[PDB]
């Protein structure tokens, strides 16, 4: 009768921007320690995005979950036409010899499709916006692992508490692993410099005004709002203000 022990998940913090080869170089290290078996996951919680490019020069840099959408390039003859949809994406057309409109469809991070005779190719990539400076395991944590861990390079730690690892709860990290990379990106912003609004939550509620800046990074905007005929730039959320 075989109860296996639960794997816990924990976060790493890592060097910024070295996501990647923190990960990479995580596995080369449970290799060579001889702890695999320790480690049921390695996620670097980003979002996948198609990279296209012509002649060695990007021209696209687009997220792959979405509406299907085509793409195309000019590159060294002519044109070729990229697809994303449903996850993945294929070459629909190229020039005269490009025999890359036969390769299957891609949706892994680290795959490409190239077609030697246009010069063009597409290359799904981790981009690390959302939560940078870290990478997810599901481990079962010790000393050994622990140690392995910390002395991995671009590696600095587990996130802890007290001295302990922090566990993570498998809800949450579920959830934000599925919003990350199959959530629905909005088409557009909603809100736009010179929009009109008004203020529906705070002290400023019921005041009129213009929208000034637009910060979709932060869903705060900046409006204009007269206060003792002063046009005064205020702060608001997103979800502070409605159009009008």
């Amino acid at each position: 009768q075989v109860q296996e022990l639960e794997k816990k998940w924990y976060a790493l913090q890592v060097e910024p921007g070295k996501e990647n080869e923190a990960k990479e170089n995580l596995l080369k290290v449970l290799e060579l320690e001889g702890l695999k078996d320790l480690v049921d996951e390695v996620i670097v919680p980003a979002e996948e995005k198609v990279v296209i490019r012509a002649q060695g020069k990007e021209k696209y840099r687009l997220s792959l979950k979405g509406n299907a959408r085509d793409i195309s390039v000019l590159g060294k003859k002519g044109v070729t036409t990229f697809r994303i949809e449903n996850g993945e994406v294929k070459v629909v057309e190229s020039v005269e010899g490009d025999t890359c409109v036969n390769a299957p469809p891609i949706s892994k991070p680290g795959q490409k499709i190239t077609c030697k005779e246009n010069k063009t190719e597409a290359k799904i990539v981790l981009d690390n916006k959302i939560f940078p400076g870290y990478i997810l395991i599901k481990a079962h944590m010790n000393d050994k692992l622990l140690m392995a861990i910390e002395k991995t390079p671009h590696v600095f730690r587990p996130v802890m508490v007290g001295g302990k690892p922090v566990p993570l709860k498998e809800e949450e990290v579920q959830n934000i692993l599925n919003q990350i990379k199959r959530g629905v990106k909005p088409s557009k912003v909603e809100f736009e410099k010179g929009d009109q609004v008004r203020v529906i939550e705070g002290p400023f509620m019921n005041f009129t005004g213009t929208v000034e800046e637009v910060h979709p990074e932060k869903r705060k905007l900046t409006v204009m709002i007269s206060i003792f005929g002063r046009m005064t730039p205020v702060e608001l959320d997103f979800d502070q203000v409605e159009k009008i």
